[PDB]
C-alpha cells in the first residue's frame, strides 16, 4: 500500500497512483507524480502536480523540492491528503519526502530520513540524490 507519512502525506508508487479506490478511501485529491515516464492514471478525479525526471544521478531534484513543498502545503492548506509516488516510491517519491520534512517540521536529515525509512522500509533515495538532501540541509540552514 501507499505509506502515510504525515497527517497529508503518502509516499508510494506507480501501482498505488493507478489504484483509484483505495486513494479515494483514504481521502487523497492531490498527486504529487515525481517522475517523467509514469502517467497521471486519473485527470479529472485529482488534482496533479509532475516533476518530469527519471532516477538517475544527473537528476537535479533539489531544483524542485520548493516546487514540491508549495503543492503538499497546498494538499493541506484545502484540509486535503497528497500522494507523493514515484515508480517504485524508493528514490524519487522518498528523498522528496525526506526533503519536505526537512523544510516542514525543520528537521535535521537523518532525523527525517530515519523518520520516512522506519515508515517505508523500501525507501532508498539514489546516491545522488543523497547527495543533495545533505546540500538542501546546508541550504535550509543557510
Amino acid at each position: 500500500s501507499p505509506t502515510q507519512i504525515f497527517e497529508h502525506v503518502f509516499l508510494g508508487s506507480e501501482w498505488n497512483a493507478s489504484n483509484l479506490e483505495d486513494l479515494q478511501n483514504r481521502g487523497v485529491r492531490y498527486i504529487l507524480n515525481v517522475t517523467r515516464e509514469i502517467d497521471n492514471f486519473f485527470p479529472g478525479v485529482f488534482e496533479y502536480h509532475n516533476i518530469r525526471v527519471y532516477d538517475e544521478e544527473a537528476t537535479d531534484l533539489l531544483a524542485y523540492w520548493n516546487d514540491t513543498y508549495k503543492f503538499i502545503s497546498k494538499a493541506k492548506k484545502h484540509g486535503s491528503k497528497c500522494l507523493v509516488h514515484s515508480k517504485m516510491g524508493v528514490s524519487r517519491s522518498a528523498s522528496t519526502v525526506i526533503a519536505y520534512a526537512m523544510k516542514e517540521y525543520g528537521w535535521n536529515l537523518d532525523r527525517a530520513y530515519d523518520y520516512v525509512k522506519e515508515r517505508r522500509t523500501v525507501t532508498k533515495p539514489n546516491p545522488s540524490f543523497m547527495r543533495q538532501l545533505e546540500e538542501y540541509q546546508g541550504i535550509l540552514l543557510a
